[PDB]
């Protein structure tokens, strides 16, 4: 009958679609991984962390040292 398998690699394409838009990834699509084991589109997270600086899913504090930390961009930012 039907014989064949591939598996579930870290980033192969298994329910890993970006949560920000809930669409999907792409070999060429620049993806970003979080310290909480959560990936996100380099175009969905970039503009996110620069506003919340956390995970849009679990919001896992992406900082441990003192508050004094390099800014996401320029004072202008909200
Ligand atoms: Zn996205
Ligand atoms: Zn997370």
């Amino acid at each position: 009958g039907s014989s064949g398998s591939s598996g579930t690699e870290e980033h192969v394409g298994s329910g890993l679609e970006c949560p920000v838009c809930k669409e999907d990834y792409a070999l060429g699509e620049s993806v970003r991984q979080l310290p909480c084991n959560h990936l996100f589109h380099d175009s969905c997270i970039v503009p996110w962390l620069e506003q919340h600086d956390s995970c849009p899913v679990c919001r896992k504090s992406l900082t441990g040292q003192n508050t004094a930390t390099n800014p996401p961009g320029l004072t202008g930012v909200g």
